[PDB]
């Protein structure tokens, strides 16, 4: 027809593309009889009656917003088998009667103009209208342009801002992020469809705003945050759809009499290399970045991380120079580290499956196990560390006064209560670990490395932010870092100095000044780890070997607890600055994924693990010990006798240990005293410190977390 339609038939490469389909191509073979089963399916249960109430009985209910997007969906699926030269519903009179009949009678009786939002006001200005566009771009040349613009009118009606969403209601919000990206997937292609060019040109400047680095609200920071939902740490979930939809997009957009400047996506590399990249892990993407959808049992951390490569690799493809080439070299070694989830598993179009495949096969692209790093997200109070000489990985969940703790919406992660409260994530040989019904399983009362009451919970509690501001972390290089959170648990009656020391190849946790002015019992869970059946632990106690049951059994006097694996990298160390009283056991928890997302199965699951943890009985209580994991049981012990004296101090002002090998130190002071340390140097300032003396130099990395700012070092360094 015309040049829209010539952007439209790009659109349909990228979010099927047909045309690159092989039936001699294995992956591809694979989604293409995915989708053959999924309209066979929508076919041989759609409603035929003479007048009908529902298409699908599944989702009658029109009263859920849900049902609307999900049904539309089904036409999305039918559309692309349709223009499929190889599938068994090619150009099939009855599905493409189906999809103009369906899009007529929900039409006719559900989603028109003259309806208003009634459940969620996402499905009716993003689910829904995506999936009618997709729908009508693909069968193009089997609807007339007149019941094209006819279709796509309740479109306009609910979407008429491409800078607002819900303007139909009485608050419409200013698009940003991930649905800023949504709203052109929604009115860029609407756009297209309907021949409109100033709903093109509008929609695109209105995107043009996603690549504007904040630093307030919520977007993309200088430091490699990402905020969502006014104070939610969300890189792993709205990143997600913002570089995925974006990726998509571009090349569409770029087509257009408005093409986004050059200068003006530089930033995208940026979101790539400090937001998205440090938190990818062997191919997984970490939890604590991904808000209420790690209660989604369709999207465990390989899944989802997926959905941030296949934007990237888009990119990279977008892309050339070296830019592409690094780009790919990085998409490529990740995917290729990750020996548990099969990527291909999550590239539903066949671009997407071929582009992958020429990149794992094309050798003059490097795949080169990632260097060791570390990055400190103070704008979202979360830390990510990976050693690449020991091969493992280290999350920090935090809140603050700046951020929400956990995100419990739509009936989504009703027991995340605790995942932001100190809460640490070791990612080691044991790829699966946070997958596998991990999240359902996990008793969330015990969430590991935090410290709190045993109180009861309600799943109806929403997030709240700290109290305190005073939660951060002072980054000195890529292996060392300091951090600290100001800790008060849900009801204020419980407190905490907890602090934590990331030095290379271990993390000590300090935490002093522990309170409980409730009738409650006090304990941090010193780990809560998943096992594997096929991989037993041998549990040493101040290394003899130990034997854990269900029952909790006390080991006091500990001064150490090591976990043995046949595979020294999956081994766990936990050295005790000072002798213990901690309680272990290892039991098997069931549960389902209905239990902390409503609209999830209540299909049973089940999961066994290894509890540790250290009770609290008085005010002034602390906790000390150093995490040391991949070593085997000989380097554990000969390592903890080195550390015999890390402990520099660890009370209600002030928390230090020191790596002598390194000759670095990690210092977090409450006040501003002037506390010398090592007898060798003074720091003179509240805050985190991290510093390394090198000879008689002494580099030095402060932060203050309450003005979120450094200071000169004259000012809290002395001798
Ligand atoms: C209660 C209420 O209306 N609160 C508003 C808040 O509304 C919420 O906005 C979200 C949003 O996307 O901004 C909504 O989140 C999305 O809901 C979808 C339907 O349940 C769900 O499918 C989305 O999940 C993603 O879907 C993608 C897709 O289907 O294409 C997937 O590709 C993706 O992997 C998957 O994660 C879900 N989005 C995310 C990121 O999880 C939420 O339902 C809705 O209630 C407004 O946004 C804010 C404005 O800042 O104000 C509150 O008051």
């Amino acid at each position: 027809k015309d040049t829209y339609t010539d952007r439209l038939d790009d659109w349909n490469g990228i979010i099927a593309g047909n045309q690159y389909y092989d039936s001699k191509n294995d992956q591809m073979a694979k989604l293409n009889q995915e989708l053959e089963g999924k309209v066979a399916d929508s076919l041989s249960s759609i409603s035929s009656q003479a007048d009908r109430i529902y298409l699908w009985e599944k989702f009658s209910n029109y009263k859920t917003s849900a049902n609307l997007t999900a049904t539309y969906r089904k036409l999305e699926e039918m559309a692309k088998q349709v223009t499929n030269p190889s599938s068994r519903y090619y150009q099939d009179e009855t599905v493409v009667r189906t999809v103009r009949d369906s899009m007529e009678w929900m039409h006719k009786h559900v989603y028109n103009s003259e309806k208003s939002i009634v459940g969620n006001w996402w499905d009716y200005e993003i689910g829904t209208p995506r999936a009618i566009n997709n729908t009508l771009s693909l069968m193009k040349e089997y609807f007339s342009d007149e019941e094209i613009k006819k279709y796509t009118d309740v479109i306009e009606k609910f979407v008429p801002d491409p800078e607002h969403f819900r303007k139909t209601t009485d608050n419409p919000f200013k698009a940003l992020g991930g649905n800023l990206v949504d709203m052109g997937r929604v009115k860029v292609i609407a756009g297209l469809l309907r021949k409109d060019d100033q709903e093109i040109s509008s929609t695109i400047r209105s995107i043009e705003q996603v690549f504007k680095l904040v630093d307030q609200g919520e977007g993309f920071y200088q430091d490699g945050s990402y905020i969502d939902h006014t104070n939610v740490a969300y890189t792993g979930a709205f990143g997600n759809v913002l570089i995925d939809g974006l990726s998509q997009l571009l090349p569409v957009i770029q087509k257009t009499k408005n093409p986004i400047d050059k200068d003006k996506m530089q930033t995208m590399y940026h979101w790539i290399d400090k937001s998205f990249a440090p938190l990818l892990v062997n191919g997984e993407l970490m939890d604590m970045s991904r808000g209420r959808s790690i209660s989604r049992a369709n999207s465990e951390g390989h899944v989802a991380a997926v959905e941030v490569l296949r934007g990237i690799h888009r990119i990279a493809d977008m892309s050339e120079g070296e830019t592409k080439q690094r780009l790919q070299s990085l998409v490529k070694t990740i995917v290729q580290s990750d020996s548990y989830y099969d990527v291909f598993k999550n590239l539903k179009t066949y671009k997407d499956i071929s582009l992958m495949q020429s990149l794992l096969s094309d050798a003059g692209v490097a795949s080169v196990p990632r260097t060791s790093y570390l990055s400190a997200f103070n704008k979202m109070d979360k830390t990510a560390m990976y050693n690449a000489e020991k091969g493992f990985g280290f999350g920090l969940s935090l809140f603050s006064s700046r951020t929400l703790n956990y995100e419990h919406m739509n009936k989504e992660n009703k027991r995340g209560w605790y995942t932001s409260d100190g809460m640490f994530y070791l990612y080691n040989g044991d790829l699966s670990h946070y997958s596998d019904g991990y999240w359902p399983t996990v008793n969330p009362y015990k969430m590991p490395g935090t410290t709190e009451t045993d109180a009861k919970r309600a799943d109806s509690d929403t997030g709240k932010v700290l109290p305190s501001a005073f939660v951060g972390t002072s980054k000195l290089d890529d292996a060392n870092a300091t951090a600290t959170m100001d800790f008060t648990n849900w009801n204020q009656t419980l407190t905490a100095h907890k602090s934590w020391f990331m030095l290379k190849d271990k993390i000590a946790f300090l935490g002093s000044n522990i309170q409980n002015t409730s009738t409650d019992t006090a304990a941090t869970t010193i780990d809560q780890r998943k096992l594997e059946s096929s991989n037993p632990y041998k549990v040493y106690v101040n290394d003899k070997e130990a034997s854990l049951t269900e029952q909790e059994k006390d080991y006091p006097e500990t001064q150490s607890v090591f976990l043995e694996s046949s595979d020294s990298k999956k081994n766990i160390g936990y050295f005790f600055f000072k002798k213990s009283s901690i309680s272990m056991s290892k039991a098997l928890q069931k549960g389902a994924w209905k239990d902390i997302n409503e609209g999830q199965s209540d299909k049973e699951v089940e999961n066994e693990f290894l509890t540790i943890s250290q009770a609290h009985k008085q005010n002034g209580d602390s906790y000390g010990y150093m995490l040391i994991p991949n070593v085997d049981r000989a380097t554990f012990n000969q390592m903890i006798k080195e550390l015999e004296s890390s402990l520099i101090e660890n009370n209600e002002t002030l928390q230090s240990v020191y790596d002598a090998k390194q000759g670095v130190w990690g210092i977090v002071k409450y006040d501003d005293s002037v506390s010398t340390i090592s007898n060798q140097f003074q720091v003179l300032k509240r805050g985190v410190y991290t510093i390394r003396k090198e000879g008689d130099e002494y580099k030095i990395a402060y932060y203050n977390p309450e003005t979120q700012e450094s200071a000169p070092d004259q000012e809290v360094f002395k001798k």
